[PDB]
């Protein structure tokens, strides 16, 4: 019976990222870190702008790796952690859902070398045991994810699921998670935690091989920009949309239900969201031809918002955090009233 993690994700209309944000990769052992790549730091004001859109469920992007100590302590940076928790407490504070997770880990040292499994496991459960006591006092809105696309970066199979034997450690690597964050108790004991597939893929091999944990509150996450050539930038992209490529939605969302969503297994889409290509039409298509499918079994998403839209980069911007307006409220409706 894993029926209170589906009525805890019931509550949520549609979630938004805070992204390039506490995830971002500059300032080295700094709060700094937060505007290293050019976004404003993070205001009660942006948060209660995007909860008050609609997106009542925030998710919390947050690299740690440079504000971590040595190890085998891995003891994060005390200004850093009290940082990471004000931005929580903007959520809290909306009464919102909300995602912690940690997030690119993964350019430091989360590299899946199954031969590397004890320092991996180790220090996700490091990190995750002071993360855990520090919100141990946080009610159920409050989730975790414990990694973000875990992979090998550059490895031949980095965008396809990975390599059975990395699955295998992705698989240990989720109990560690599980563990450590149970182990401190108090609302911890029965948080949603968030698990993930390698690389956060929704391939048929990936599933497959992904262990579902006997613990009774935990969900999956996967991350779903389908299809990637629309999307995103690269050769063979688009930027229409005439319903044509509903089937490269369909065919993937039909064995996350094979797997997971048939088996009784929370399912949450932790990212997903179209770069904007002078095509506000097109992607107010693809959202009800994507939102609409992942609806049908009541599974959530959490778009990824970088602000990024007039300049360069890729534009996933919604919120314009400077001026608290939104960029295009087209897109924005059709995210936010998905269920009308
Ligand atoms: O530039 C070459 C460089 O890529 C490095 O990764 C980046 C790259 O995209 C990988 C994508 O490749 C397509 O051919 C895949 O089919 C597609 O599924 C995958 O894109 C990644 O998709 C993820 C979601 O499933 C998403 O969150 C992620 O952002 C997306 O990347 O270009 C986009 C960047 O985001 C990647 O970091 C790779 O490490 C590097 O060695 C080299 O191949
Ligand atoms: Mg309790």
């Amino acid at each position: 019976d894993r029926s209170r993690v589906f009525d805890i994700l019931s509550n949520i209309n549609i979630g938004w990222n805070l992204g390039n944000t506490l995830d971002a990769t500059g300032g080295g052992n700094s709060v700094n870190a937060e505007t290293s790549w050019g976004n404003p730091k993070t205001t009660q004001e942006i948060v209660d702008t995007v909860n008050d859109r609609g997106f009542n469920a925030i998710r919390i992007p947050v690299t740690f790796a440079n504000h971590l100590g040595p190890a085998p302590e891995y003891t994060i940076s005390a200004d850093w952690l009290a940082r990471v928790k004000e931005v929580v407490d903007y959520a809290v504070n909306d009464g919102m859902y909300i995602i912690l997770d940690t997030h690119h880990e993964t350019n430091y040292w989360l590299k899946t070398d199954p031969n590397n499994e004890a320092a991996l496991c180790e220090e996700l459960a490091a990190i995750w045991k002071q993360l855990a006591e520090a919100f141990k006092d946080y009610d159920e809105k409050l989730m975790f994810e414990g990694m973000n696309e875990p992979r090998m970066a550059g490895s031949a199979k980095e965008w396809s699921g990975g390599t059975p034997a990395e699955r295998k450690l992705i698989n240990a690597m989720n109990k560690a998670f599980i563990d450590a964050v149970r182990a401190t108790g108090g609302n911890n004991a029965d948080r949603v935690l968030i698990i993930c597939t390698y690389g956060h893929n929704s391939d048929e091999p990936t599933l497959k091989d992904l262990e579902i944990p006997s613990d009774p509150n935990i969900a999956v996450a996967l991350h779903t920009y389908t299809p990637y050539f629309f999307t995103y930038v690269a050769d063979g992209s688009y930027s229409v949309w005439n319903g044509s490529k509903k089937n490269d939605i369909t065919w993937q969302y039909n064995n996350i239900k094979k797997y997971l969503i048939d088996k009784g297994i929370p399912v949450v889409i932790t990212e997903t969201g179209a770069q904007f290509k002078e095509n506000t039409e097109d992607i107010v298509r693809w959202i009800g031809d994507y939102v609409g499918t992942l609806d049908q079994d009541g599974v959530k998403c959490f778009i990824w918002d970088n602000n990024i839209y007039h300049g360069n980069g890729e534009k996933f911007g919604l919120l314009n955090r400077s001026l608290l307006k939104w960029y295009n409220d087209d897109i924005v409706d059709a995210y936010v009233n998905h269920a009308a």
